[PDB]
């Protein structure tokens, strides 16, 4: 179906309105900083059924295998634990709920001119992330 347009190592190229998401989220200065520096690669891997979205950098390291349709707990870059759903539109972009601590933030991916766009929301906090094929 339509995961295999994502499928791939991607490289950041664009960064927008990202550090006042992580403000959002809760992330401390130190972590911002290295968030707002990073240019990392994220590879979304497909074996079986089991897809996994694996973000590499300098500082960080970070890495969520699941199912589609089917809920996981998730170790988020910035250290916190969720209840994630990852599902697929009729789009489809892919679409990846968090919910943690009485929070919530939605993650979306869509494939745009063979690029990744990645757009998050936090209580209207928005942020958009696009990655270029490596
Ligand atoms: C992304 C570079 C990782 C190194 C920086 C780690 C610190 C803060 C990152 C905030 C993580 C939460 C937002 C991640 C969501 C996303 O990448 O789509």
């Amino acid at each position: 179906m339509a995961i295999d347009a994502f499928l791939g190592k991607w490289c950041l190229i664009s960064s927008e309105g990202f550090d006042e998401y992580m403000k959002e989220l809760g992330v401390g200065m130190a972590m911002r900083k290295m968030g707002s520096m990073a240019k990392p690669d994220v590879y979304i891997i497909k074996d079986g059924d089991t897809i996994t979205v694996k973000t590499e950098s300098t500082f960080k390291t970070s890495q969520f295998s699941f199912k589609l349709g089917e809920k996981f707990e998730e170790n988020t870059l910035d250290g916190r634990k969720t209840q994630t759903l990852v599902s697929l539109k009729d789009d489809g972009s892919l679409i990846q709920e968090q919910e943690w601590d009485g929070k919530k933030t939605i993650i979306t991916r869509k494939l745009v001119d063979g690029q990744l766009v990645v757009e998050c929301d936090m209580n209207g906090i928005k942020c958009v992330r696009v990655y270029q094929k490596a």
